[PDB]
């Protein structure tokens, strides 16, 4: 909505660096795709594995499914935020998203990221709860990087207002 629109553009007053991953079908298109409306977008190939390059307003988003790479280590270096989109109704999968979260975090050209968790598709009913999530992801065990999990709706954009302000309030900080 215009709301969102008004903290993003803030936001975008500064050039960012974003790494928004997941597992397929978690929602993270739809997701980018809330996140372009009325703003310029400019996407680009990669030698990329299979990291697509989506620049939004002044934030370069680099996407990818995880779960499917050596070829990631290139794009961590001045990332801002890494986000993690996950699929609140995949009870089957959440340890898979656990396990390559990790992976990740034990970068050190990570080290100075922020985690925000996206609880997709919280639209569903019988899904995972944000605190369900929270617990099977361990989130309490990272104390070297601020974190956020986010219940929200890629389909409505509910949620995404609260997500990208938690962003704005870890920067200017
Ligand atoms: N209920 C529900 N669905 C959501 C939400 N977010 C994304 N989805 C749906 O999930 C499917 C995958 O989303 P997509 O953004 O392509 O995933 P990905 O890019 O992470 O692989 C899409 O369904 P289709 O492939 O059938 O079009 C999409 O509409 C949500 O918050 N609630």
């Amino acid at each position: 909505g215009i709301l969102f629109t008004r903290i993003w553009r803030l936001f975008n007053h500064q050039e960012h660096k974003v790494i928004i991953v997941g597992l397929d079908n978690a929602g993270k298109t739809t997701i980018l795709y809330q996140f372009s409306m009325n703003e310029v977008v400019h996407t680009s190939p990669t030698i990329g594995s299979n990291v697509e390059e989506i620049v939004i307003n002044n934030t370069r988003f680099l996407m990818w499914d995880i779960g499917g790479r050596s070829s990631w280590n290139t794009y961590y270096t001045n990332t801002e935020f890494v986000i993690v989109v996950v699929d609140s109704t995949d009870r089957e999968r959440i340890s898979v998203t656990r396990e390559e979260l990790y992976k990740m975090l034990a970068h050190e050209d990570l080290r100075k990221a922020g985690l925000l968790i996206f609880a997709n598709k919280q639209d569903v009913k019988e899904c995972m709860t944000v605190a369900e999530i929270s617990q099977f992801l361990k989130l309490t065990s990272i104390k070297d990087h601020q974190w956020h999990i986010q219940a929200c709706c890629a389909l409505t954009g509910e949620g995404l207002c609260q997500g990208l302000e938690w962003m704005m309030s870890r920067l200017k900080i």
